[PDB]
């Protein structure tokens, strides 16, 4: 009975209380820090196997931001693990007053396929950081990152503590017939219900980071040299297998054709004029998907790529134009290199067009105009926005990262991965003295 | 059918931006602190024939909370919705990141009978300040208080924004249906799975103030005669019907008796020789839970009161000695005023008691030494604590309130209140100008 056999070690080695002490937990991030240095080239192995990334983007667009994360919450710890005085009242002045914060226990976090280290380890960090026991359950989909995860992290961190359960559908199945503290899923709004409501049957809160589609609005009189080339980027990166992907573009039909031009443009500086000879170019995860992304370009006017090659699971870069808002690639996450233009002609009709889909979990827009900007995020909801920029957002320590609605609940990075991964836990500590001006409580009532 | 109404136009009354100022939010809460002063004694009236409560002790253990919580949230709503400016990085500097506070949209709130008023109101000034719909579903048990806010809330708070559903289970399961974007209920355990499951359907995140038995730790060195007459009130209030009272007591067998009396004497001093007589003490919400309460009074050793009375629903001051931590008293949430005293031996095995059972909404500890109360929050997890007092932690408004493991997940009161029925939203604002630095993540790559 091995998954139990696993969580029964982990949470027995948490009651130990081994977890409680800093020095514990900075020493087990310190140990992750030597994994991501002495394995670099491994991890690079399995990027590449998986989703054909190089050894740059590897590293420049996943496991750098692991680091950076370890670096920042070792820093950090002492002064988020102390007790946090709060605000007195003029009748609790004599007492203490402060909020404590503590582990949660065993905590689950199941990780996503498109950035497989990443997507499992960054939320790891917080939870080691917060002093609980982190079971994992990395994706098969990511074949390789499974298997190497399964092999690298019992050499590094605390066997009992932090293990790595595989597996697919039916091992995970099982895995959340377990009793969890928390619970961390990064994947599909469909099997976040599941994972919601196996959490339910032990009152175990989550966190969900799941999808949607991330509107990306172009404004009239922009610079769209600079705006082109930013989308583009986010857009096409790890072949268009990102959550938080400009999925679409939103704009005037008047400026559509330049948009599509400034966008050929940037695309054939990234990867030249054949994409498949780039080494910056990534591939779709399966074959399944491979024909997901095939099935949307159909009956679309194509205006860039549209092509595809199923044995290598390559898809050109390909753009869309005048794209009807009800056909299959505006009905779901796209999450491949396709990228559809949908006209609107104003900015209230884009925040109507966004408002009446789900909630998405990033917001793009680019305009020069400060209220153009203002505006449209006062009247959508996503789980976070960028004005001028895609991706950057979610790589910064001081903005949590999450989803709302169907694009998710609760969210992490930084101080509120230790805040997600933690209860925090209001104490009053008051002198033992028989005080006077609290008699007025007591019955029997004048 | 009606249900289904009232949710639509609550959605309908929301997507009109009409809660979005906050003139508005602050003139609803305007209104109910009218609805509180203009209807003082049917609030009172509706609480004596539920619960027996008197006029005093309505307004002093109940609606004052309400009051000033309003009061709070209408002074503090302006810096509270403000965006918040977070910290930047050396690559952020010309850029704005700030933290956007946005509605959820429609919330609904399920009340439990306890504190009927409270319950109900308290979790809707909050959903209210935010700026949300709020749907209400009172509690059935308390027929009196339930009957009366469907009457006067829709007399003072705007109609559509702001319903209330009456009904049981029958129709809760079925407003559970409707799709709503926050979920707050106060309840049982058992409740509390059935609301996350239905929630899981919609992904509606729940904010979950459950149950538990609130353990409190009496130490040896201890000034008892403050200890008792502090735990007796808390224990003893609203006839022991109260989440967060004291459940049980643990103490060394040395100390037990000198215990048992002390409670005597305070109680004796609230309501008299016979409780029965006293305009102060409560009575027992419903005949099913009468039964329940004296039900766990058998087979035990009464050390004062044991007697109750079916047709007023009374239930006198009980408390047991040298209970057994197996007996039915032990093994479930009283919710009477039925103290039982647990001996143990040490701290240590105080803390070993509490660990082993599931997480409480509160732990209590009384004691004149600092390391003894900061080695038993360290080393046990409960949702709130308060040291040499009870009940008074969840009052302050500083103190954010709620359980953890089967006592809940989430909280509110004050600011938190605010956070829980809000999304919020990271916001990345960049000048869309020519930036040198960014030029290194495009492709192609070194
Ligand atoms: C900031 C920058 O220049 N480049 C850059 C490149 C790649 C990323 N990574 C990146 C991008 C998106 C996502 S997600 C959650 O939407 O799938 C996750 C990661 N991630 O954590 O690895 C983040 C930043
Ligand atoms: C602070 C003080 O002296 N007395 C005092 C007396 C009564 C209360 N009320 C009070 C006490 C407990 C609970 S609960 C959630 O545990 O059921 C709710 C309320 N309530 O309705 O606000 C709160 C404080």
């Amino acid at each position: 009975s091995k998954i139990s056999e696993a969580v029964k070690r982990a949470r027995a080695a948490f009651s130990s209380g081994r977890t409680r002490p800093l020095q514990f937990r900075i020493q087990q991030l310190e140990a992750l820090q030597r994994l991501i240095q002495e394995q670099e080239q491994e991890l690079v192995g399995a990027l590449a196997a998986d989703l054909h990334k190089n050894e740059w983007n590897a590293y420049y667009e996943e496991v750098v931001y692991v680091l950076e994360e370890i670096e920042y919450m070792i820093q950090k710890l002492p002064e988020w693990a102390a007790d946090e005085p709060v605000e007195k009242t003029p009748q609790t002045q004599q007492d203490e007053l402060y909020i404590h914060s503590e582990p949660l226990g065993v905590v689950l976090v199941i990780g996503t396929w498109n950035y497989p280290f990443n997507l499992t380890i960054q939320p790891m960090v917080g939870a080691i950081a917060a002093g609980n026991a982190v079971v994992l359950k990395p994706s098969e989909l990511s074949e390789n990152m499974a298997s190497l995860l399964a092999t690298i992290i019992p050499q590094y961190l605390d066997k009992d503590l932090y293990p790595v359960i595989n597996g697919g559908v039916p091992e995970t199945t099982e895995l959340l017939k377990e009793r969890f503290d928390h619970i961390l899923y990064t994947g599909s709004t469909g099997v976040g219900k599941i994972i919601m409501t196996a959490a339910a049957k032990h009152l175990t809160p989550v966190t969900l980071e799941l999808g949607g589609k991330s509107p990306c609005y172009v404004d009239k009189n922009c610079d769209l040299d600079v705006a082109c080339r930013r989308i583009a980027w986010g857009k096409f990166m790890n072949s268009g297998q990102t959550c938080v992907a400009p999925d679409y573009i939103l704009c005037d039909p008047s400026i559509q054709n330049q948009i599509v031009e400034k966008l050929k443009k940037s695309l054939k500086e990234f990867y030249g004029e054949d994409a498949k000879k780039s080494r910056d170019y990534g591939r779709i995860i399966s074959a399944r998907h491979f024909q997901r992304v095939m099935g949307l370009i159909e009956g679309q006017k194509v205006a860039y790529g549209g092509t595809g090659d199923a044995a290598t699971r390559y898809i050109a870069p390909t753009i869309l134009t005048d794209v009807d808002p009800q056909s299959p690639v505006m009905q779901e996450e796209i999450f491949g290199p396709v990228l559809p233009i949908v006209c609107v002609r104003s900015l209230e009709e884009a925040i109507q067009f966004i408002n009446q889909r789900e909630k998405p979990l990033a917001l793009y827009m680019f305009s020069s105009n400060d209220k153009v900007i203002k505006k449209m995020i006062a009247e959508t909801s996503s789980g976070g926005v960028a004005a001028n920029d895609v991706i950057v957002h979610i790589t910064l320590h001081s903005l949590p990262f999450g989803g709302v609605g169907n694009s998710g609940m609760g969210s992490y990075h930084g101080k509120k991965s230790f805040e997600t991964f933690s209860h925090r836990r209001s104490c009053l500590v008051r002198p033992l003295m028989n005080d006077e001006g609290l008699k007025v409580r007591y019955p029997p009532s004048p």
